Order: structure tokens, then sequence, then C-alpha cells
């Protein structure tokens, strides 16, 4: 079965062209909606289709977003086209995207499973490309506001980490509330779980330090399934919030909470490489204004074997593409690219 359509291109003027795929299958479910694996029958080449409802009063905001989105560490809006779908009188909107194979979530799972850890080449790897695509869209105001191991897709091969799920991305204004119901259990920042509404990009950060420590430990670093439990679980490690502490991420919180003085070296398991605890302790901080920024997290000593020139992937490959930064990437601090971008590098 070949499905052709009409579908524009995601970048570029809008130009629509036919478009054929086959080899359908569901990969991915959701309350967003479905996403699809297809073959495009032109080049063969493995897609995927993540199709949702859409709204008639207004344009999709994650459309407007993909449609801006041009980087190595995100996944790659290649068109977008209108259909039908499972209901009869409503319109879907499908973004046909880069196919990944793998997900942070799913190879995590197959270590924790087989009770190894994921070697530290791979951590430091996978980190970077995440902070890289932070910097990038942190770099137009644009929050993801749902960084998880889920939405990191891997290619296992290649060591290509590209983020996904622009489902709740939004360019975050200052002085423009907004939600704070975003972020799933395990990920929300404590800013987040206070319930505030003037956040910042720095959510993201937050989150990215959870997935780090996830992946050095094995499990989740802040388990629970209450904000309570989770508050519980950030206070036994950072210690009791100060009260100004609080103010800085709390919305009027000013506090009944067990008072903890917890060092981060005895978090880990004592293998742990010092520079990971010091980048963890950097991200994972309560004052959201005290956290790295995604391009200061790129250029942290942990990420150092990374500008190696004699680095190789494990399967003797070469690492993929971590230099070739943009101006537009460097932008919050460019002297930065002393360290980000290293002598031997030609990106
Ligand atoms: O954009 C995507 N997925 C999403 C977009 N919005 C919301 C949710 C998702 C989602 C993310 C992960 C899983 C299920 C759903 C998406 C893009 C590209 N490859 N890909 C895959 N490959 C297959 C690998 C084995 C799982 C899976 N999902 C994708």
């Amino acid at each position: 079965k070949v499905t052709t359509v009409v579908a524009t291109p995601g970048q570029g003027p809008d130009r629509p062209q036919e478009v054929s795929y086959t080899d359908t299958k569901v990969i991915g479910n959701g309350s967003f909606g479905v996403v699809y694996q297809a073959k495009l029958c032109d080049s063969g080449e493995l897609v995927a289709i993540k199709k949702v409802l859409q709204d008639k009063r207004f344009k999709n905001r994650e459309l407007q977003i993909m449609r801006k989105l041009d980087h190595c560490n995100i996944v790659r809006l290649r068109y977008f086209f209108y259909s039908s779908g499972e209901k009869k009188d409503e319109v879907y909107l499908n973004l046909v995207l880069d196919y990944v194979p793998e997900t942070v979530y799913r190879v995590a799972r197959h270590y924790s499973r087989a009770k190894q850890t994921l070697p530290v080449i791979y951590v430091k790897l996978y980190m970077y490309q995440l902070f890289r695509s932070l910097a990038y869209i942190h770099s137009f105001g644009i929050c993801h506001r749902d960084i998880k191991p889920q939405n990191l897709l891997l290619d296992p091969d290649t060591a290509v980490l590209k983020l996904c799920d622009f489902g709740s991305a939004k360019q975050l204004v200052r002085g423009e509330p907004n939600v704070s119901y975003i972020c799933s259990r395990y990920y929300r920042a404590p800013e987040l779980i206070f319930g505030a509404t003037d956040y910042t990009s720095s959510i993201d950060v937050w989150s990215a330090g959870c997935v780090l420590a996830e992946l050095l430990l094995g499990q989740p670093i802040f388990p629970g399934d209450s904000g309570v439990d989770q508050l519980v679980e950030i206070i036994k490690v950072l210690g009791t919030p100060t009260r100004e502490q609080i103010r800085e991420m709390n919305p009027n919180y000013t506090f009944k909470f067990p008072q903890i003085k917890h060092p981060w070296t005895k978090v880990f398991r004592p293998r742990t490489p010092p520079e990971a605890i010091a980048l963890c302790s950097r991200l994972l901080e309560y004052t959201p204004t005290a956290r790295l920024t995604p391009l200061e997290a790129c250029a942290h000593s942990f990420f150092d074997e990374l500008r190696d020139p004699n680095v190789k992937l494990p399967n003797g490959r070469d690492t993929p593409a971590l230099f070739n930064f943009t101006t537009q990437e460097l932008s919050s601090n460019p002297p930065l690219a002393t360290i980000l971008i290293p002598p031997h590098a030609r990106i």
C-alpha cells in the first residue's frame, strides 16, 4: 500500500510536493496522538510521522517551532501535510520527521535490567548532544518543557542523539506567565513542583541534570508519584532549601519542610567520575539562576574526553559531529568557543 500526499517542505518557501510513502506502522502512542514509521518510496529512507488533531481556531504551535529549527541534535521536520484520520469530521496535522531507531529510555532500561550501567563514554556523548540541542533552542527563547529519557532519540551505531517532541515547547518571554503543569514526573524542576508561573528555560537544565544523574545511578534520582515525595527526595540530596532559595523559585512558600543538611560524592557509586558528580551539583540547584546554562554545561570538564582528537566509539567508528557550532548556538556566551571548538576540529 503506497500513500501519496502533497506535503509542504519543513524549511524554505511554502512550495508543496508529491511525497509517496509505504510500510507504515505505529511506533508511538500517547495523549498527543500517534507516531508512525514509514518508508519514502523515492529514496527508501525511513521517516517518522507524528499525527495530531489540528485545532480549527489557531495555527499549531509545535509546527511553527519545528519550521524554524535546524540542528543536528534535533529531529528534523522534512515535510508537513493535512489529512483525515480516526475522527470523521476532523482534520489532522502530520509532521514527517527524521526516523531515529532508539531512545535513551530504552537503552538505559536495557542496562538497568542487565544490572549494568551505561558506559561513561555514552553518558558524555548523549548528555553533550542534549546540552547542544538545549543551547540551540534556548538561543531563540524556546523552552522544550518536557526533557525526559523518552524524548531523547538515539542512533546506537553512530551515537547521535536527537531531541524530539516539541508538543509542550514554548517561547518564554520575561513577564509573561506560563503554565506550571508542564514536565514529566521525576524530571520537574522544584519551581514547577511549587507551582511557579514565572519559570525560565533553566527548567530544561534541571530536567537534563535528572537524566544525567539517572544514567549514572541506573534509576531516577528524584522518584515519587506526588510533588511532596519528589521534594522529599530532592531535599534528601540537596539539603533543605533556604528562605532565599525558596523565594528564588517558589511562588510565596515562605515552610514546614524536613530539615536535612548530603554530600554529592556519596549519592553515586564509588567508581563514578568526579567531573560527572560536579556537573550534577551545578545543574541540580534550587535557585534557577545558579544552574549552568546548556552552553556552559557543554564546556564542562566532564566532556573534555569528547574534545580529545583520538576519541573513538566502542564500535571503532568516529564520534558524530560535536563542534560544528553556529553564531546562533554560541550567542549566549561567544567566548566559550575557545573551549567548545578544540584545535583539531574543522566544523
Ligand atoms: O517525534 C517523535 N516522537 C514523539 C513526538 N511527540 C510525542 C511523543 C513522541 C514519542 C517519542 C518516543 C517514543 C514514542 C513517542 C519521533 C521522531 C523520530 N523517531 N521516533 C521514534 N523512533 C522509534 C524509537 C523506538 C522508539 C519514536 N518517536 C519518534
